[PDB]
């Protein structure tokens, strides 16, 4: 090896070379329950069928996925608003960087409750935009006077809402949003307020009725995979006049073929997709309800398809876990309000089961 | 009121250039020969079938294993894989995130190492290439010197010039940015670089602050083609920090693995590209006025005497090329054509011929 580690150190993000491994190999028996991800296959018919579409698509045998077609079924299948545009993307983070960037004014400052969803390198994750994080409570309940005396202070371009929080799991108090939705709007502040609900399952409790009460608001969503791994359709519905702004600052290519394809076929198939939801839900409860029997774990609220655990020593799990081969995500060091949590991605049950045997094993000191 | 949008607010909020600027419309491309975009297809019937056959089954491990035997990746070196080069690109811009971070590339070049600077909040540093496209050495270690930037590209070949910058003037800033003249990782973007060319591959061994970048054939499929970077592991360690899980869609890694074991193809595609680029460039510098610049890509630059009444003309006539001419002061009337199928190409020549008359 030639390389130079003071080079690396000095082009690499300390933030970046701070963090472990965010992707370990794939041994024999290794159970991964560290990534944003469902692990949730679709019924072989509906596989089959899906695989045969996005092959046609492939080889320009199935039409292509028309952009008018795809925002029109997602209006419908979403019950966005009358007079309520859709914008879509590749992934959530497009749109993030796309409304950071269509809002890259001098002095601009994005805002945002922390621990949240960009976890490093925030400014970058914002189109250089500057950052200010709001930590919310111990709990990870949303603070609304300190929310509110953050934006008086700071006067941000940009309020950013994850619906539910990564890594957090939890719904903010709705009422405490709306009074940060209205303060945006000129009592306390300036600003457009973005309710990211990229990790709700489907059929929750959207924001996507509330584009007709608010006229600062827009509601980002993403459209799943189908375990299929690459890029997960983006979208964001709000009005025109937001929207019409935000699609003149997209990048030099367009949403790809198959994450259109694949999106339409989900919206296709909600009553499937219901069902995995729904068995999301009971397995969920299932995991929370195994870890929180448990001497010194507490196991925080959840909407998502993921549970954060404060445990007596995360390092030590994190390891006894992964000496058991069951890999989850370490998230102690990302913030101080995170000190001992693990967050735990809710897979099958065959791998639940497995998690909840070497959790508790892990545990015993 | 409450619920609806204050008109003053969207003006607090957005840019005044992006409120400046028209709306964004999508350009139908139907019924044109769309000659404007990276792409080459022509499969024959039993690999058709055998791909489908695949797609329809249908490992990373064993994609970045025939990558690194067929691509003769350096023992030692590792393969990071993406969608695109352009995945590639911001993962690189976000890893090396830093304050006061610049990325540095000769321009006229590809659009989006600027752009991944931009999205990442980080300052770009354009360094003029000469008037005929050529790399200019001292140019570029003067600016390196000034302005001491973290990430410095260098294509090979450039997009949209088409030519292969001199070999010994890129050792020379690989060699500068390893501490003499500035400290920056230097990455050789192969991206446009078809198959069974000359590489810096094998470089990977020689310098430390160097970094391969490339993409697999689609074999003229619909999406995206496998991007990867070859490199260090110290180097690909970090890279991989930002690399979302399950980043690349399992019909675009197949497409590329049946594509690396068939090489045989790849090799084709490269001797029917040498062949019409040819013909393409020879027809297009026959006409007066008419300056085709060099090129060992999938594309030919060419200056004309008017180049938005050329573009205009050839769209009249159903066929779409990319009009760069505003991009860079350089590309002052240029205009870059896809190099494509004969039928393609001819019918090219033919409306280039009869727009410029």
């Amino acid at each position: 090896s030639v390389v130079d580690p003071s080079l690396i150190e000095r082009i690499i993000r300390d933030d970046v070379r701070a963090m472990g491994a965010y992707h370990v190999p794939d041994s024999h028996g290794l159970v991964k329950l560290d990534a944003m991800e469902n692990p949730y296959r679709l019924p072989p018919a509906l596989r089959s069928e899906l695989a045969a579409r996005l092959g046609e698509v492939a080889l320009n045998r199935y039409p292509v996925p028309s952009s008018e077609a795809l925002r029109a079924k997602l209006k419908e299948v979403m019950q966005v608003p009358a007079g309520m545009e859709v914008l879509l993307g590749n992934g959530s983070d497009e749109i993030i960087s796309m409304l950071a960037l269509a809002a890259a004014r001098p002095g601009a400052k994005v805002m945002a409750p922390v621990p949240g969803f960009v976890m490093y390198a925030m400014s970058a994750q914002f189109a250089g935009l500057e950052f200010v994080g709001v930590p919310l409570r111990a709990d990870f309940t949303l603070d609304r006077g300190a929310m509110l005396a953050a934006m008086a202070e700071h006067q941000p371009a940009i309020v950013y809402l994850a619906y539910p929080n990564n890594p957090t799991g939890n719904l903010f108090d709705a009422a405490d949003m709306e009074a940060i939705v209205r303060a945006a709007q000129g009592s306390v502040c300036r600003s457009l307020v973005v309710v990211d609900e990229a990790y709700q399952p489907f059929a929750q409790e959207s924001w996507m009725s509330r584009l007709t009460d608010f006229g600062n608001l827009l509601v980002m969503r993403t459209v799943s995979k189908l375990g299929l791994a690459g890029i997960r359709l983006g979208y964001v519905a709000g009005d025109p006049q937001w929207l019409e702004q935000l699609d003149k600052v997209r990048p030099p290519y367009n949403v790809n073929v198959l994450t259109e394809a694949t999106a339409l076929f989900a919206l296709e198939h909600v009553a499937v997709l219901d069902e995995q939801a729904a068995q999301l839900r009971a397995e969920r409860s299932r995991v929370a309800e195994g870890m929180a029997a448990h001497g010194g774990v507490t196991v925080f609220p959840s909407a998502a398809n993921f549970l954060l655990a404060r445990v007596p020593d995360a390092a030590q799990t994190f390891d006894r876990l992964l000496a058991r081969k069951v890999l989850i995500k370490n998230v102690s060091k990302m913030h101080p309000l995170l000190a001992n949590c693990l967050r735990v991605t809710v897979s099958t049950p065959e791998e639940n089961a497995q998690f909840l045997e070497a959790f508790a094993a892990s545990l015993q000191d």
